[PDB]
């Protein structure tokens, strides 16, 4: 298991627009293309990034090209953040593709929004900061998901993946 597969279990794979959780357009495997309504404006910001007229469709490639560079983003956001990145340093490889996930999902404000949590992370306190991040619009909203990333977290092993 690695990031890739991690969130390719969490995110799923669409080849044709559709609303994430929040109702936003999305493609591909979990890629926002705007938080505006209007269905033209997420053709049009979808056929910039793939660089052609797409028509709202995508093939595989191009969503695992388009996967490839967020992930990408992400991992370099946290490097650039500078409440993320001593946390990111501080961590194993398990624990640190969960970080990856949450920046992913949430952007990187978002996640150094943890204040808490990440402190406890960074102070190895794995059942506290699980015990801390549960209780947050992100648990509430997608508990399964974050129920997934919490215990990769609490127990820096793959095991909340294994089986799917």
């Amino acid at each position: 298991m690695n990031i890739f597969e991690m969130l390719r279990i969490d995110e799923g794979l669409r080849l044709k627009i559709y609303k994430d959780t929040e109702g936003y357009y999305t493609i591909g495997i979990g890629h926002l293309l705007t938080k505006s309504p209007s269905l033209n404006a997420a053709k049009s910001e979808l056929d910039k990034a793939i660089g052609r007229n797409t028509n709202g469709v995508i093939t595989k490639d191009e969503a695992e090209k388009l996967f490839n560079q967020d992930v990408d983003a992400a991992v370099r956001g946290i490097l650039r953040n500078a409440k993320l990145k001593p946390v990111y340093d501080s961590l194993d490889a398990v624990r640190r593709a969960a970080l990856i996930n949450m920046v992913f999902q949430m952007g990187e404000t978002g996640v150094a929004g943890f204040t808490n949590s990440l402190r406890m992370l960074q102070q190895k306190r794995w059942d506290e900061a699980a015990v801390n991040l549960a209780k947050s619009r992100w648990y509430n909203q997608t508990p399964n998901r974050a129920k997934r990333v919490i215990t990769t977290f609490r127990t820096g092993t793959w095991d909340a993946y294994k089986n799917l």
